[PDB]
């Protein structure tokens, strides 16, 4: 997957593994969710293509979203939609597959960087808008939550199987765009 | 209240009735939800010291989050917990009465600088610790929504309005914290 360096950015994160308990903490998240984020696994595996189409859609239907996405011209650059999606769909998989281990929290700090000015549009070479605005971060925690349902829905499992699989989405999703607020907020207030 | 000043700030945010617009497109609210958010005030209005105790107690029984509240000697500032409780009771009000317009967004950047180092101690002149870190008030998304439903699961209303209500709850709590990151980031990056 050209771009995804999950397990070897060779950095580590400016967050350990206390600071993740105590934001565990703080978002409900328990071995509970653990085990419930990883059934949601097998669910979602097989319906990451509509999930992205789903998502794709969203994003393309506002233009102030995707923005994001744009050459200077103001048009979507397609490279750079592709090669994002390709690693979006993989983070569906590591949201559920992964321990959430330094490893994780290592990526987790890529993928912050990665949305700010400090990394954006470096990782597939193009030209872009410099910056993701980070209100819309936090605004996203609702869609990419709540549009997940109708897929863990879906697999058969029971529907009290379904909900904890989706309290855990909505805990895992809440949890990363906390910590990908780092490279964004000033220096000792995060 | 005392410290209560919605409405009255004096001071315009650095955000406007567009900069709303877009946030509630991507928090996907619109005119359904404020509907229910509306329905859920009659819903929450008599049970409001119920939901402080419940959130008082999961912010008591965790010292790094009780910590925000302490005195410098590492106790709980009594009347500091007292006096916030009654402004966050009204805030969940207000979250189900008001109109999202200008005078709302006026304060929902005041309650960021109040979380912020900017503010934070001043509203009730208090000795205590100088910044909530950014990171919780993402965090505290999933709390605040979800310790809400079986609130909202009582006044005898149909489930199926529960839901609606439940949902813009969810997104209303997102939007807010959304906005109350401006003073947490960067110029320019929010
Ligand atoms: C809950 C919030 C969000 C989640 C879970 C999310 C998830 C992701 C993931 C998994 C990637 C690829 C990371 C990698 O390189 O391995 C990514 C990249 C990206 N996302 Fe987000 N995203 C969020 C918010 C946003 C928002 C609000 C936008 C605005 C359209 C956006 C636009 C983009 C763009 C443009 C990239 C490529 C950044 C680059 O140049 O490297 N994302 N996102
Ligand atoms: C969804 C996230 C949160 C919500 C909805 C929320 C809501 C509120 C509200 C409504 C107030 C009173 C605002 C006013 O002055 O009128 C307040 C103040 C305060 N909150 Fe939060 N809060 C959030 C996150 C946090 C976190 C994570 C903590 C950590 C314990 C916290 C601790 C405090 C403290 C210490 C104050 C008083 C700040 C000051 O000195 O003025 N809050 N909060």
């Amino acid at each position: 997957i050209p771009g995804y360096t999950y397990g070897e950015t060779e950095n580590r994160a400016p967050f350990n593994l206390e600071d993740l308990k105590l934001l565990k903490e703080a978002v409900m998240f328990t071995a509970e969710d653990e085990e419930y984020i990883q059934k949601a696994g097998e669910v979602l595996e097989d319906q990451v293509e509509e999930i992205l189409d789903t998502w794709a859609g969203f994003v393309g239907s506002h233009p102030h979203l995707l923005y994001y996405f744009t050459s200077p011209d103001g048009t979507p650059n397609e490279k750079y939609l592709a090669a994002v999606r390709k690693r979006f769909s993989r983070w569906i998989l590591d949201t559920s597959n992964r321990s959430y281990d330094q490893a994780w929290l290592d990526y987790q700090y890529e993928i912050g960087l990665r949305h700010h000015r400090t990394k954006k549009n470096q990782t597939d070479n193009v030209e872009s808008v410099p910056n993701i605005g980070y209100r819309y971060l936090v605004a996203f925690i609702y869609p990419i939550t709540a549009t997940m349902k109708p897929f863990l829905a879906r697999k058969g499992h029971t529907p009290e199987e379904v909900e904890k699989m989706y309290q855990a989405w909505f805990k895992a999703t809440t949890l990363q765009v906390a910590l990908w607020s780092y490279p964004y907020v000033k220096y000792g207030d995060f």
